[PDB]
């Protein structure tokens, strides 16, 4: 589909069999999740961006679907204000800018 | 043009007469340039960020150039990690998301 950018790009993700609203970001190196539990191992990562940096959780190899399109990645669980697709699982659903 | 998202999407803009470089960012709302020299007043702004709020100058109505297209309107300007072009901008470029 086409998203325009009137407003927040926010669109319907399901992960850990859970539903979940996410903003599909273009800004964001990493997809990173609000508290939430993942299988499979993890180790800590800290991340920045404006306003500073938050230690979170890095779980590899997990299945995330973005409005339908399946897609595997890295996915970060922290203290994030909001839900984001970084660009590491924005290239799988083959999402890209266009003007 | 379509641009696609394996690596930053980094463009040209030129603003005061000056090339720099941006990151087009459909997960911020706004547009928030590293300290620079901008005309005119300025008010207060907070804008959050994955690492909480941070206090930058709003300058409103600024000429600015993204990828050779011209845009007239507000842009934020403070400590930033990379020059950040939000989705006030990327809407009058004709922006959009696809996949
Ligand atoms: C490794 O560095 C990253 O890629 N870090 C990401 C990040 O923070 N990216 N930042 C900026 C940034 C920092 C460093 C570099 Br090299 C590039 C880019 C964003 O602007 C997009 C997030 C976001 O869209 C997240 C968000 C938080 C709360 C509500 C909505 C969305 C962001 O902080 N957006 C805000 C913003 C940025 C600039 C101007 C105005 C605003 C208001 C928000 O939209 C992340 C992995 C931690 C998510």
């Amino acid at each position: 589909p086409q998203i325009t950018l009137w407003q927040r790009p926010l669109v319907t993700i399901k992960i850990g069999g859970q539903l979940k609203e996410a903003l599909l970001d273009t800004g964001a190196d990493d997809t990173v999740l609000e508290e939430m539990s993942l299988p499979g191992r993890w180790k800590p990562k800290m991340i920045g961006g404006i306003g500073g940096f938050i230690k979170v959780r890095q779980y590899d190899q997990i299945l995330i679907e973005i409005c339908g399109h399946k897609a595997i990645g890295t996915v970060l669980v922290g203290p994030t204000p909001v839900n984001i697709i970084g660009r590491n699982l924005l290239t799988q659903i083959g999402c890209t800018l266009n003007f």
